[PDB]
């Protein structure tokens, strides 16, 4: 045997009852899986690595090089405890074996590594939604171990953390990656040290459009047509506003199925019930002009062309929905 | 080896063949997960803490200080039982490694610590749905061992329980965590003692206004358009009767997808049916007015402006809708 | 050590070439947690305990008092083989420890507990669906030893069996429970004994009447009133029939997306399919009305009020459907 | 102990360095659990039963009577290594312990039993669909020794094969269970024995008549009522004939939710798609009519009943519909 | 024991301190399981075969042939340790046993085989859906060890990949397997050496023509027959070009239910959106000529057939989306 395992208590940390021993980090992400609205999580690979050093691991050579073992004997030395904080669930892939590396050099030098996929929490806001931009970050901490123990600390500062070019998501766009470190408290245990990783996103705003905002319009501009229908056709113009109303509720509702139950208005909450009011007030306009010519008709009776309503309308309607775009997208961009 | 386990034998508690070992839990709740209704459970994360005293863990020191070991050691000594009654399902973090955490004090304190995730049942009640207010509690109690063999209370009374400020839901309000205490029996083991964690949770009634409430109001009001227009315009009135009729059916259908099958009334089916029996009323209120005059028209032939029936109802059918409304928000609130 | 466990070889049961040894079990039900129509099946939760003697266990004691340990040793002593007989899946719980408790006695009498999550067949039948009333049963066998080796039957026969207070179903309610036995056999092994649990099921009718029965009624009520309408309007009338058999339709379809697909006839599927003739027969009865008052008028043409049909409608067509009431509601109860 | 098992090195099968070693095989199918269309795999859970000879394990005795193991010996003896090919996924019941039963005679004889769940693969052909046939096998083959080094048989041909009187399926009906054996040969390790069990199912057609067949016919039927009313109503057929064609739409999109995207015409799609050519012909009929009518008047009024393809659709178009099923069921009977 | 595996120390590799150990990969798909739009991976089943040469297994014999071991003595001597890259989710077979098989010559020469079932991730492009085709592709490369440390290689090159005859997708036509070399650099670990497995996949267009482009063609052809009929019944096609439009919409909306919210449009969105407009003109087009006529008939009764728009309309209208139709098939092919 190269090490002398057996010679040693792997029990107690090095330098056990002494000053703390440091541990640097580094971190190489492989993807971004998948992100949740209803659940607010995201999932994330990635490869951890451990830097420390334990005398009782020494070994004799002349070389001064790096060895290293099948990582099997991991399980009868010291390691580090580190976990994911806020994480909700997360495993370590063993196909077709435990991916763990060590490498020991001969003054005793440790490396160590890991491949882990991990899923955590991230509080979104969807007030601008579908406009909006979230930040999420992940946090990693030792669990036993308090900072009179062991001292964590990123290996290289800023050049810690590097990214793979093949990271993509299909509705998200990905930038600002950065680290930041920050100190714990516990009430009934101690102080511990904190790392983070940062990144934010922004949603791509093309499926939205064609999928809601293009057919609320359309369906307020099949109210304008009735405008312009003889008066006297009261079975044909009674029929369309009535169906556009009933037809926009429908679209109304669709959008509600895919995101929480917030208990805020969103943007696109804005564009579908203000649509819903102006055609609504369509279906109001003809019965206040069928009202007015039949009283009209009763009064010349009883003595013994386009109305005006109608003429007004078809300026004023175009003219306000414009008006409000112009507002509503002046304020979201 | 520090600790002299090897030269005992960890099978039998403390004290055994004697009086009780009391053992004190202290709690600090992480987040809420989610909850189902359908399902009528919730999930929970938490940090458990264990506090008891083994002289069979001394060790000679100077400093009488606390020391910490990695945690794999746990599997080598007397632990408590603790589980958690009625629960759905559970389990313990284990990355990177088995969040456990050790620490013995010179005098042979010790402190044990985990870090669970746990699924349990609650009773909820629907009958003021959606404007409910629902209870839950979780229980903690050990399996194997008896108030005679071991004691459980609370480490610092109503002090124990610790909250992040990170903890919050989307659909609910969460207030008031208070600890409680209870003996248990069971008729063919004996006594045991059980701890109980309490909340309270309230609902969020923007979102089933404007997605229940809003839409039903406006479909009513709909119907009251008919009684301002000709009524010898049959087939320009009757179709929307019937429309807003089946618009109304959609309506209620679709809230119930979400909600288990009850055997009582909820509080939203009230508003949804009495709705649909006024837009009901108003297609028969025309069937009557079109056979009244085709009657007076044969009468009239066998001898050789607006009918009383459309009039009052412009007014009643307001009214009472009106004062169904008064009622109905003055009991629910 | 208290117990000589390595003095003995406990890979054989106790008398070991000789008599049977006897068994005795006790059960606990905790709760029931679902019930699938699709899949028919149920989840149950229960605490399992085992009574058999053992002088290999025997230790020296003045007091004659039951002693309790950890739990662990049972991997080390032999146990009982039980399994639940025609169960899909299963588990026991083990957080934050194998829910495992172990007694012995002086003289060598041990008691076994564990707590479980079994999940079973049932064989339902829905010819009286949504009205039905259904029984199931638990199986409990030892699968490696016969009768000639282990005898097992219940600790106190009637009151073996005991149920939490809490166990209620939102859909069904639970009663009569109670336990049985017999024997099984298997041509290629040999004879085995059998334990069974059994309750009964039954549904609540008032989610179905308001979601179902009731929508129905009012559609076809609908229908009725196209018999009060002046039969010159022949746009009026048309689209009222039409629109009712379609919606009548849609109630249809929504029924059995919840049922899996029996090959027999449900007591629902009569009400909805009755309901459907009688709406298809009011656009017929239109279709003879319009068609026979052409042919008067042609023939009236060519020889230079109320249609019958209409008229007796009006009486039949109620009197039929509250007929089929009465019949109907006899017979399912 | 009764056996020298630590006489001995197990890692080398019976008759090592000579002739193969015979093995037969039992089978007992318990349950089938579920069938997928969309996945096309199918679940069982069967016991499975060996049977071989071992001098190792030989033991003195003068009774020449099988003895029973608690089955945890299993693990330090030398067993088969078969596996099931094509599976998706399998697992072993272990509660409350593993499901293994040995029994070993005096000469060495050895009998080993499990209990498994095994999920595999069908490749089922849906052109018949929903009346189609459909067969089903599961493969049993040694992994790592080949036909030079282990033997695979049934114990007793024909008669190995046993299944519960409890098995049932609520949409298909299962027969002909039947058992054969084959050879293997994979290129670069040698050949191998398989074992086959078969089975056949047939699927039931009434709930596909209910749900798909009734609805398709009465929506023809209800376009046909459009021939017998005056066709100077022009705002009363025009919707009957539109309508009927939307609603025939939704019914063929809503049948292909529940089968997978296969690249072949299916039965049901036949009938479903000739159905709205029907429905579509009526709309263009009534159009053909309308035309015809306005051009005669139009030629009339320069110069200065019934149509007769209204008479002749009456008879036609149902004499068609009626011959096309004649000759849909003879085909697929 | 025939192997001395107690005399050497596995925890090193072949060679250790040395030159690289050459690892020859041979692998023979089995099935191909499923294919994610909107989560953009697919899953395959497959059987992965090593060789390597390790002189610490030789034994000795006189036949100079490969023994097979029982697959449980792997866990005790070293393995590589090759992972797939950019896999979401994978494990092994385990029933009745590890499908493990293990033999080994008396030089030492070793071959080692696995069954798993690996998820991977795949980028499509779906701009020309549903006409598309694409490309996926497997990677397997060593997690721990460099290229200074292990050579990674074809076995054979070209022929080292074997496919099963029963692959085979509902959906996809399957083409074109090879593999490829290529090396991986990561900027904190050194240089690997990956191997790959590429495939390509083709649609199949039937599904998609029946489901939505036959249907869009014919609600355009409904909106022509209003052309042809007289334009003083208002009541009449009012409704019918309104309703088609209604009608249209809904296709549009149920097609983007099965695909991910890309950011680009489709090839099937072209088709869509082209036919609304043409649907949408309809409207259009006969409000124009209501409002002509109208104007006609004030300014000839102010003095004191068929119309220039209708006849133009029956020849523009067909012949220009004839037009579209060549165009777009051209391009799309
Ligand atoms: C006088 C007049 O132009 C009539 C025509 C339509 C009528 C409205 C119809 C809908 C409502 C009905 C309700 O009964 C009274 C208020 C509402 C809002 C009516 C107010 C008076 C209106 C506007
Ligand atoms: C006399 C009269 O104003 C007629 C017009 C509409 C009619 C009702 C239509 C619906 C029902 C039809 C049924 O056949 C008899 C009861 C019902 C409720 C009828 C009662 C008599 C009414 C109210
Ligand atoms: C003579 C008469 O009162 C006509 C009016 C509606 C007609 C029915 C319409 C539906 C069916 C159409 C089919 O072409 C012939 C049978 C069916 C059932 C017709 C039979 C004759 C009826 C009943
Ligand atoms: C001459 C005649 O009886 C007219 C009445 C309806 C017309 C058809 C309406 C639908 C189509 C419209 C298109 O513009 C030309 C072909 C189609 C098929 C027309 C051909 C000529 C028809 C059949
Ligand atoms: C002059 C004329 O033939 C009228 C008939 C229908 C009218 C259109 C109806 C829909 C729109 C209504 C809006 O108010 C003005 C633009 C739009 C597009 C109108 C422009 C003028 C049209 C085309
Ligand atoms: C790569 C590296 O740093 N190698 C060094 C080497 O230069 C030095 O001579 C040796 C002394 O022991 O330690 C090691
Ligand atoms: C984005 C970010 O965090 N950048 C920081 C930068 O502000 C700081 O000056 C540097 C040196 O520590 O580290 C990095
Ligand atoms: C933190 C604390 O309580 N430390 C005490 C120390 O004050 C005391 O002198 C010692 C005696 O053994 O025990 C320990
Ligand atoms: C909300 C609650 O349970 N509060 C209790 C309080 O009533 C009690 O007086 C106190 C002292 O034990 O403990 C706490
Ligand atoms: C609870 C119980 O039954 N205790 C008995 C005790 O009464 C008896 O004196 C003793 C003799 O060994 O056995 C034990
Ligand atoms: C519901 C039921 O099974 N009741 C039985 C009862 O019939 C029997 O007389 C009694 C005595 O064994 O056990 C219990
Ligand atoms: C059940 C059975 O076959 N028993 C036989 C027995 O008849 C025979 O006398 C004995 C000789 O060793 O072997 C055993
Ligand atoms: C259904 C089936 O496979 N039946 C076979 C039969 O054909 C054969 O004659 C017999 C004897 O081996 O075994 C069995
Ligand atoms: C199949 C094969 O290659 N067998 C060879 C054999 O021909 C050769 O005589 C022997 C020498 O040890 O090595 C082995
Ligand atoms: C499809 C493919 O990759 N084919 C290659 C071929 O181009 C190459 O010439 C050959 C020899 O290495 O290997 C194979
Ligand atoms: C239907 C009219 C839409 C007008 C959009 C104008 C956008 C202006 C952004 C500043
Ligand atoms: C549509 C009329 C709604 C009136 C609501 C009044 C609420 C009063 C609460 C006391
Ligand atoms: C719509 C008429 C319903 C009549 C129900 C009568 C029930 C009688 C049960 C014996
Ligand atoms: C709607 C007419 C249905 C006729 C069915 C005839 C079946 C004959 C099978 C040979
Ligand atoms: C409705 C007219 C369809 C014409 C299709 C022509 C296809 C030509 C492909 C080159
Ligand atoms: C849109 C309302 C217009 C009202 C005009 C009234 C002119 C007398
Ligand atoms: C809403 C019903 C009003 C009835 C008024 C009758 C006046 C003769
Ligand atoms: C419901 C059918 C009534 C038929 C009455 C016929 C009277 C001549
Ligand atoms: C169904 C088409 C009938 C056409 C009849 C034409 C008689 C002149
Ligand atoms: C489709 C538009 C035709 C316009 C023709 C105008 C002839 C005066
Ligand atoms: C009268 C022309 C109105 C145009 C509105 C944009
Ligand atoms: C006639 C006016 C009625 C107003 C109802 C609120
Ligand atoms: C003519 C009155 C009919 C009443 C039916 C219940
Ligand atoms: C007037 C005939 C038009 C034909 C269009 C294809």
């Amino acid at each position: 045997q190269l090490l002398r395992i057996d010679d040693h208590d792997f029990s107690m940390r090095p330098g056990f009852g002494g000053p703390a021993i440091p541990v640097g980090v580094d971190v190489q992400v492989e993807s971004l899986d998948s992100i949740s609205e209803v659940d607010m999580d995201f999932t994330m690979t990635l490869y951890l690595r451990h830097y420390w050093k334990d005398e009782r691991l020494s070994f004799p050579s002349t070389n001064n090089l790096s060895m290293t073992f099948d990582g099997r004997l991991v399980k009868k030395i010291w390691v580090p405890d580190m976990f994911f904080v806020h994480s909700k669930r997360s495993f370590i892939h063993d196909t077709t074996t435990d991916n763990v590396m060590l490498r020991v050099q001969p003054d005793g030098k440790v490396l160590y590594s890991l491949r882990v996929t991990v899923t955590a929490m991230c509080n979104m806001d969807f007030s601008r939604f579908p406009l909006d931009t979230q930040t999420c970050s992940l946090e990693i901490e030792s669990y036993a171990y308090t900072e009179d123990d062991l001292m964590l600390y990123w290996k290289k500062g800023n050049d810690s953390l590097k990214t793979d070019e093949r990271i993509s998501l299909s509705q998200f766009l990905i930038q600002e990656f950065h680290t930041t470190t920050k100190l714990a408290f516990y009430s009934s245990t101690g102080w511990y040290n904190r790392l983070y990783i940062n990144f934010t996103l922004r949603r791509h705003i093309f499926f939205f459009l064609l999928q809601t905002y293009f057919p609320a319009t359309l369906m307020v501009m099949l109210s304008w047509v009735s405008f312009w229908i003889d008066r006297r056709a009261v079975p044909a113009r009674v029929p369309l506003g009535i169906t556009t109303v009933l037809t926009m509720s429908t679209i109304i509702t669709g959008v509600n199925a895919s995101m929480p139950r917030v208990s805020y208005i969103k943007a696109v909450d804005i564009y579908l019930w203000v649509s819903f009011v102006f055609v609504f007030l369509s279906v109001l306009e003809y019965a206040a002009v069928n009202y007015l010519t039949t009283v009209q008709e009763r009064k010349e009776q009883k003595l013994r062309d386009t109305h005006a309503i109608d003429k007004y309308s078809r300026i004023i309607f175009p003219a306000a929905y414009i008006l409000f775009n112009l507002i509503y997208w002046s304020i979201f961009s």
